DNA sequence: CCTGACTCGC
DNA sequence: GCGAGTCAGGCT
């Protein structure tokens, strides 16, 4: 049953036409200066594989690589591009990328390799790379005659399938979405995570040595409350300290035993002096293990940079997703944890970091998609959104609010942002459920649009089985007719979500390739270093800062014509935490 | 070596 | 509402 194909010991002519099924193969998850394993070719003159130190060396290959007139279709082309170039070599003309196009299709099926997406449309003629290569300690690259027939087969896999996808893409009217936004996106976010964000390690190592004298303070000092030593990290023994040894009540449990989250701490600090401790215990505890050591586990020895991953085909929202490290969750609210920005640094001498963050983007956007006239006027006044929030919700005047009242408005508004249930509103407030459904009430009689939005994508969502955002990605919900109120009630408020975060999404993606296009044109040595979400952040020479100042916001705030305007706020310095 | 509990960002 | 990374504890 075995697939024919060329094991090729040179590069031959044929192995270069205008299209082709192309695999170049990075089995390191971590793909950065990672080895190329093997290559595959598969077009209109046959299957064949290369050994990567041969087609590498090829000046012929490395052109046709090269050569944006010479299509490729591939699967996680990223990968690809960027591992080659820590080789420097570019990739270009990658028409088709299997992975993005199973991910617009279906972003719940969790497609990781091209035997997921094969089997989509019943395609399996190709095994699960996990098969090949096992996985974990056992992880490995087969010999030769096993590898080369499954690249070969991934590459066969491909060129048979581009054709059903583009069909269906197009069906669904997200053929420009792959082409247009998400494949050129691909491109920018590998420049991205090749060029990486420098890090001042001694500046962190130095944090890091404060941190462990005051870890030491805090954790002496919670023995000698407790009257005995034991492992604060373990929310099995400190729920004996605290809940048996110590008495303190149960507010909350967890499915396995005592709750010991922050949450529920905040509310046992009264009726003892070692919760407040075991508080700032558990907050330096987070920086110095997940934001200084860990950091400095990834950060390249020889060039002081860390190279973040970008999964674009992960979130059911279209957001992106960042690992090793995960720079989209870097501290910023406390202080004492936003310090560990001032860490990251331009990678040239006279560079400075720029910041670009969209304000309020969800829920502009929601007051275009739901047409709700208050909330539109809102916004074109650019009104403190969540005073005036509060002042419609309580009927007050703007100098009548008060800021407790401001916080909940705040906490309202955020649960529209992200869906959150009525229960969690209840929770977020720290008030009963019954008292969270009237300011939601409230809130609908002031936006009435937006209730009749809410109602109406539901219902929508019931009709055909999906919802979608502004640039038609798609998210199905089967759950939305389940009979189980839990699971349903979910549904529905993703339902409600998703076209508010996903458009979102859609348009900081847009105002990515906008941008890179903007700067190319006008000659500037600025370059994309970071996406979290709502925010771009760049370095340049100080020398560009100026023209930054104005292209930047406008080629954000102009990457889409909504029925409210777009507002971008940007701020500049010598480290991340400085561009505030 | 995998799940639960925790916490950070938006 | 979720992404990711940490830890501890049980697998084994
Ligand atoms: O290259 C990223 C791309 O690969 C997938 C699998 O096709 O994820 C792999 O690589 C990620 C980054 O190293 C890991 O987080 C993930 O665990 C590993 O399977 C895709 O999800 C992603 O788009
Ligand atoms: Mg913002």
């Amino acid at each position: 049953a075995a697939m024919a194909f060329t094991l090729a010991d040179r590069v031959t002519e044929e192995m270069l036409a205008d299209k082709a099924a192309l695999v170049v193969e990075v089995v390191e998850e971590n793909y950065h200066d990672a080895p190329i394993v093997g290559i595959a070719v598969v077009n209109e003159h046959g299957r064949f594989f290369l050994r990567p130190e041969t087609a590498l060396a090829d000046p012929q290959f490395v052109a046709w690589l090269g050569d944006e007139t010479k299509k490729k279709s591939m699967f996680d082309s990223k990968r690809a591009a960027v591992a080659l170039k820590w080789k420097g070599i570019e990739l270009c003309g990658v028409s088709f990328d299997l992975l993005l196009a199973a991910y617009l299709l279906d972003p719940a099926q969790g497609v990781d390799d091209v035997a997921a997406a094969a089997k989509m449309k019943q395609y399996e003629a190709v095994r699960p790379d996990e098969a090949v290569y096992g996985k974990g300690a056992k992880r490995a690259v087969p010999d030769e005659p096993v590898l080369a027939e499954h690249l070969v087969r991934k590459a066969a896999a491909i060129w048979e399938l581009e054709r059903p996808f583009l069909d269906e893409l197009r069906r669904n009217e997200q053929d420009r979405l792959l082409v247009e936004l998400e494949q050129p996106l691909s491109s920018i976010l590998a420049e991205m995570e090749f060029a990486g964000v420098k890090v001042d390690t001694k500046r962190l190592e130095q944090m890091g040595k404060e941190l462990a004298e005051q870890l030491g303070t805090v954790e002496q000092r919670i023995y000698e409350l407790a009257g005995q030593e034991f492992n604060i990290n373990s929310p099995k023994q400190l729920g004996v300290i605290l809940f048996e040894k110590l008495q303190l009540p149960v507010l909350k449990k967890t499915k396995t035993g005592y709750s010991t989250s922050a949450d529920v701490l905040e509310k046992l600090a009264p009726y003892h002096e070692i919760v407040e401790n075991i508080l700032h215990y558990r907050q330096l505890g987070k920086l110095q293990s997940t934001y200084i050591e860990g950091l400095l586990k990834v950060v390249r020895p020889d060039t002081k940079k860390v190279h973040t991953i970008f999964n674009q085909a992960l979130t059911q929202t279209g957001r992106l997703s960042s690992t090793e490290p995960n720079l989209q969750n870097i501290p910023i609210r406390l202080e004492e944890g936003r310090k560990i920005r001032q860490a990251f640094v331009p990678s040239e001498s006279d560079w400075l970091i720029f910041a670009a963050d969209y304000s309020q983007i969800e829920l502009r956007v929601l007051a275009h998609i739901a047409e709700d006239d208050n909330l539109m006027e809102a916004f074109r006044r650019d009104l403190d959104i969540h005073t005036k929030t509060a002042m419609d919700i309580f009927q007050v005047s703007e100098d009548e609010v008060t800021p407790n009242m401001r916080r909940q408005a705040k906490a309202v508004n955020f649960g529209i942002v992200y869906g959150i249930s009525d229960y969690g509103l209840a929770q977020n407030l720290n008030i009963s459920r019954k008292e969270a459904a009237e300011f939601i009430e409230r809130y609908f009689e002031s936006f009435p649009g937006v209730k009749r939005y809410m109602e109406n994508i539901v219902q929508e969502a019931k009709q055909k089985g999906y919802v979608t955002t502004l640039l038609h990605r798609r998210r199905y919900l089967p759950d939305i007719t389940s009979r189980n109120f839990n699971v349903r009630s979910f549904a529905e408020r993703m339902a409600m979500n998703t076209p508010i975060q996903g458009s979102a999404a859609d348009i900081i993606k847009k105002a990515m390739i906008d941008l890179n296009a903007r700067l190319k044109e006008e000659r500037l040595q600025a370059h994309l270093l970071l996406q979290v979400h709502d925010e771009l952040i760049l370095e340049a020479p100080k020398e560009e800062m100026e023209r930054l100042c104005r292209l930047v916001p406008e080629v954000m705030e102009q990457a889409v014509t909504l029925r409210v305007p777009l507002k971008v706020d940007y701020h500049y310095g010598s480290t991340w935490y400085d561009a505030k």
